[PDB]
């Protein structure tokens, strides 16, 4: 069988399953379908430091060379009309208990797309905020500590992991990106899942961040080439480095999952999930050269359904 819900199931998945379905059996409308959320691939990674941050602190013994951490790809599927449309993805990076300062314990969202034809539309918005809250709530109660997102829209036709997004779906610029970012994280404070969020220039201030190598280093992300630029230009460059962040604060999100004494007393983080080796869906690259090479678009209903069914042919006979 080819149908989402016969992908493998996990934990992670299923507890973000359970909350959306959760939401739309409350909400009673009639044009809704079931949401199926799959973990379809994770692997074990390391992000090594940039070699200018490298040379000024991993080789003087302040910093380590490298973090591991644990990287998920995950889809959501609605059934519409009888078959399953894949209407959402997003990937994550895990840094657990074993990786050392300043990444232990935090998650990070590497990127996140949608195709608009979630269904009813009124209900579109709110179940992709019930996918990242209850992403939230999950890596909370495993024992993560803080979550860092990076709001950052595409460029005009740069698709983060759907090919070929529909003419109609309109991209939102920073201001609105961010806002939406914080209409989520102000949902998941009501709920007391977070604790607190706070932009990254706040939350440096409030740390009292003196030095370069106490910002989280996260893979793909913008600050390690901050990092490699402020040390090319050149000494100490703390002082740049807040205006840096000040400049672009509002697109940078530092979310408290725990605070106060309890984040140095936890059990360590032990994922309950198996590692999913799939290369497809490993990184976005290869599933949109994938459908790029097979002409698998997005871009309407009718070849959003097509592009559903032939992902999940490869999914399931790999
Ligand atoms: C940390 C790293 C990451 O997370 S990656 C950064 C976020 N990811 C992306 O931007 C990938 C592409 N974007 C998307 O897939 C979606 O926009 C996401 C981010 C999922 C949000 O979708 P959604 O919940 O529908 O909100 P939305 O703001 O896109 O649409 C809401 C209404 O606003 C409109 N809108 C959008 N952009 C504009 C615009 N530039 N000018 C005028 N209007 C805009 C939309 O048309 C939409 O209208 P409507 O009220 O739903 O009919």
């Amino acid at each position: 069988k080819f149908s989402a819900k016969r992908l493998q199931t996990t934990r992670l998945g299923n507890h973000l399953e359970d909350r959306v379905n959760k939401f739309l059996r409350r909400q009673n409308h009639p044009e809704a379908g079931e949401v199926f959320v799959r973990v379809v691939a994770s692997s074990d990674k390391t992000v090594e430091v940039k070699p200018g941050m490298k040379s000024r602190f991993v080789d003087s013994g302040e910093m380590s060379e490298s973090f591991p951490y644990r990287t998920k790809a995950l889809f959501a599927f609605e059934e519409i009309d009888g078959v399953d449309v894949c209407f959402f993805g997003m990937h994550v990076q895990e840094y657990g208990s074993d990786c050392p300062p300043p990444n232990t314990r935090r998650v990070y969202i590497s990127y996140l797309d949608s195709i608009h034809f979630f269904r009813p539309r009124c209900l579109r918005t709110a179940v992709y905020h019930e996918i990242l809250i209850g992403y939230l709530e999950y890596v909370k109660k495993l024992g993560y500590v803080t979550g860092h997102i990076w709001a950052c829209p595409p460029s005009e036709g740069d698709d983060y992991i759907f090919h070929c997004h529909p003419p109609d779906q309109k991209i939102p610029k920073p201001k609105r990106l961010q806002e939406w970012f914080k209409k989520m994280l102000d949902k998941a404070f009501a709920e007391r899942i977070i604790h607190d969020y706070k932009d990254i220039f706040k939350q440096a201030t409030e740390d009292r961040l003196t030095s370069a190598k106490e910002l989280p280093y996260f893979e793909g992300d913008f600050w390690p080439n901050v990092l490699e630029e402020s040390i090319k230009e050149s000494g100490s460059g703390s002082q740049k480095l807040y205006a840096t962040m000040e400049k672009h604060k509002e697109v940078f999100f530092v979310i408290h999952l725990h605070a106060g004494p309890v984040i140095n007393t936890l059990p360590p983080i032990v994922d309950p999930d198996p590692l999913l080796s799939c290369d497809l869906m490993d990184g976005r690259d290869a599933f949109l050269t994938l459908a790029r090479d097979k002409h698998w678009e997005f871009s309407s209903l009718r070849r959003s359904k097509w592009s559903t069914l032939c992902m999940l042919v490869e999914l399931h006979t790999q």
